């Protein structure tokens, strides 16, 4: 009940008990083992208290109040406000902890050394989907911050009946389009063909190209939703460039600087925030290793490897990884060459590491996801790949929700 | 309870149902998931039957005679034997099959598709060292086949009392010395410093070099184990040289060609065999990427990138990535220059797709390990990245045990 991990590189041993506090399932059984699995599995006033209590003891555990008055108050303050309204309302200084521990509890990320290091955006006032593009522009410009990039968090009002929810129904803040083609090919990003074609319904005029900035749909309590274009000075992109390799320019690829996911939902002490864009910086095999180079995503290894003349003719050559390391190197020196922010996966996994040692140390544990923190290429040279993790679901949290187009009482 | 597996990749699907039939448990509960734990966790007469039928039950399935008049004489025939001995001996076909259902279910190995294309030596009629060192010998020389490796398996003498147990105190049959130094560094393979000591414990005369096959430490009936040198001739290896930079004969890297582990427990109806060394080929990426370039191993990183011309100062110039796929493209085409067999990441992981799909149509699943099946580089440019796996334990099996110097009662 006092489980160990291991690094097997440096023969490291962290001993975790945080995992006791765990509440929610993993998928896993005694007999099966589902930790490669991509996604695994209205709300009452009974369950509803123990939630908020749970949140509240360790809320006010952590500020060193624990039991006190205030807690104590709070606790009965919260109590008699889910009896009137069968919920409740968190304090500013509830929300900011909540969103924070979310991020730090998110076993998939690598990022976390950063959890406490966020800037939450209160926009509960928000009433209109012309309200959300405000909060959401303003959201744009302060994170991206000229390239400087900083970590930042907008809060939508929380789900109540739940056909009054506020969404975004972008995937993220900042994605290129994707359109198929009379041959059945696709430009742009095939990951968004569907979602392109959803704004063209609505009535998007599509500039049909490669690295065209999809608008915004976004929905407020439970309306339809409706489009809204990010003015492009808030969009900062990079060019992609080559540090050795000229005709590196002639690719004329390029990607968005701030990444921020949208369509995730936030839980914190039983109460679900259904819109609550997050974003912080990229670490660089996310462009250069999954969006540029997944088969089903732009896939350029082919016309890379051609311009370097590799021998494509067999599997064996390499060829597909000799380009792979290229392209990343390239997709680093841009982003570092124009001051924005980015991170490599090297220096990444190993402020991972330590993150690790602090979460243990002062709090018994860190929930983390081995298939997930390992990054798409180079694996073992990192050292995250010899670091036992063990993984759990603690709450705060960041959970997957349906795509709204699947679930949303349509209007008309 | 019919679970299904999804390749995010090509959007196919596959149902397990296999997994239904698993027996021993995973190491996850629940609340839990220890897919990134790498080692997870006498034999009385009453436990045995059920396990020797269960066995029997599936292997007469498998020749489709199930319930037939010899499988309920067998079934009886082994039911007795084990009243009067409290064990049993399995039928050569019995063995067979064991062994190569040991293998197919393997969830840790990508190589499974050739899981009945496997030679299995009886070695049960061994009794001294002497005698292991011969069908040792007889083992490497057909495998190897001049190159043109051939998988195969030799099973020693199973555990009856537990006091006398056939082990190879070896991990590999073939492996490189290791010796630390005066000033603290490592020549050879920091993996087997201790063994190598053991060996000169015993009394091997160490050439204190790099690449150093060790010798043979065969323990025989439970016996103190006893040294023997496999002949220099049965032993093939392959001298690294790159296709382009000629620098690299300089490295004058080389590795053997026959990876050959001998330190696993293989069970079969409830009966264990201590020793049952199996050999294969290799995967390119086992010696270019983990044995080449782990930081605890030969770690050469830091040589081929110097040769290479490359910017050390920065982590982000990727210097280490650009250097581990030459090093895999000069491992592959050495071995392929030699015509000695080796699979490179690309063919081997695209095989256990087709393999995978085969196992659950023929078989209603294949048990499988994420963390272990994805190569230690390039992991997304490879179709298993993209591949959901259940990793689940099914019966013949391969078991870790622990290292005999360990748990022999020794006895000078
Ligand atoms: C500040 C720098 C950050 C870095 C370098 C980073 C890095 C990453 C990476 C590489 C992934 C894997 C994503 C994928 O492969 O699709 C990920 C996942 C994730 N990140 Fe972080 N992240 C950062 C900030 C944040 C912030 C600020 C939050 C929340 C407020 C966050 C929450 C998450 C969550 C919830 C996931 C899991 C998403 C999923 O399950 O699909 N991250 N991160
Ligand atoms: C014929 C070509 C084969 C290939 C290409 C292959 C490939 C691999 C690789 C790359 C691994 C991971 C090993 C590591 O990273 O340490 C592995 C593991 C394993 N292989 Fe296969 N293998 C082959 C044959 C076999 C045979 C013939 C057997 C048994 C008779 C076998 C049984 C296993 C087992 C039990 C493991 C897991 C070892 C562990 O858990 O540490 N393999 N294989
Ligand atoms: N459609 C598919 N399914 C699919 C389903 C779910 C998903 C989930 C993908 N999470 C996107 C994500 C999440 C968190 C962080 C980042 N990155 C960052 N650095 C940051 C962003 N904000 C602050 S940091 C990116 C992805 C794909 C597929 C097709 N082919 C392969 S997957
Ligand atoms: N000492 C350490 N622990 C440690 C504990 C356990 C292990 C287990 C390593 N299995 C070695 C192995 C197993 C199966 C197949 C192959 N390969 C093949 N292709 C074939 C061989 N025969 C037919 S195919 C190699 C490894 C390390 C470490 C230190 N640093 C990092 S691990
Ligand atoms: C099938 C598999 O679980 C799927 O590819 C996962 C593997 N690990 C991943 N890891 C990260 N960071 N992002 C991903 O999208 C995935 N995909
Ligand atoms: C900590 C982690 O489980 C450990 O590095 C595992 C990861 N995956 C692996 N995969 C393979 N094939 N071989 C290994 O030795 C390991 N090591
Ligand atoms: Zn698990």
């Amino acid at each position: 009940r006092f489980l160990k991990v291991k690094n097997w590189e440096t023969d490291v041993v962290l001993t975790d008990t945080l995992h006791l506090k765990s509440t929610l399932e993993t998928g896993c059984t005694e007999h099966i083992c589902m930790g490669s699995i991509m996604l695994p599995s209205v709300a009452t006033k009974d369950q509803l208290f123990p939630l908020a209590k749970e949140f509240l003891d360790q809320y006010y555990s952590s500020i060193k109040r624990f039991g006190s008055k205030a807690h104590m108050d709070r606790l009965e303050e919260v109590n008699k406000e889910i009896e009137s309204t069968s919920t409740y309302q968190l304090k500013d200084t509830e929300l900011i902890y909540g969103a924070k521990h979310a991020w730090r509890n998110a076993s998939r990320c690598v990022g976390r050394i950063q959890w406490s290091k966020l800037q939450v955006f209160d926009a509960r006032d928000c009433t209109t989907a012309h309200g959300m593009f405000n909060y959401i522009c303003n959201h744009v410009k302060y994170a991206t911050n000229k390239g400087n990039l900083r970590s930042a968090i907008t809060i939508f009002p929380q789900r109540t009946d739940g056909k009054h929810d506020f969404r975004v129904w972008n995937s993220q803040l900042i994605r290129y389009a994707g359109y198929k083609q009379p041959d059945g090919s696709t430009l742009g990003d095939p990951a968004n063909v569907q979602f392109t074609e959803i704004c063209i319904q609505q009535g998007w005029k599509a500039p049909r190209g490669r690295f065209d900035v999809l608008p915004l749909l976004l929905q407020a309590n439970g309306n339809d939703p409706e489009l809204f274009q990010i003015p492009p000075e808030l969009v900062l992109e990079v060019p992609i460039r080559h540090p050795k390799f000229d005709w590196f320019k002639d690719l004329g690829l390029k990607w968005y600087g701030l990444p921020a996911v949208s369509n995730m939902l936030l839980e914190i002490g039983g109460l679900e925030f259904s819109a609550c864009p997050f974003s912080g910086w990229y670490m660089g095999t996310e462009i250069g290793v999954r969006d540029y180079c997944d088969n089903s995503r732009y896939n350029i290894l082919e016309e890379v490897a051609k311009k370097m003349d590799l021998d494509m003719r067999k599997t064996s050559s390499l060829w597909k990884d000799q380009a792979l390391v290229e392209i990343n190197i390239a997709v680093l020196y841009s982003f570092q060459s124009d001051k924005v922010t980015i991170v490599d996966h090297h220096s990444a996994t190993e402020s991972f590491i330590k993150h690790m040692e602090n979460e243990y140390r002062c709090r018994g544990g860190c929930p983390a996801d081995w298939v997930w923190i390992v990054p798409p290429m180079s694996g073992s040279i990192t050292p995250v790949f010899h670091q036992e993790m063990l993984n759990y679901r603690l709450t705060p949290s960041f959970e997957y929700q349906p795509d709204p187009w699947n679930t949303h009482v349509w209007k008309g």
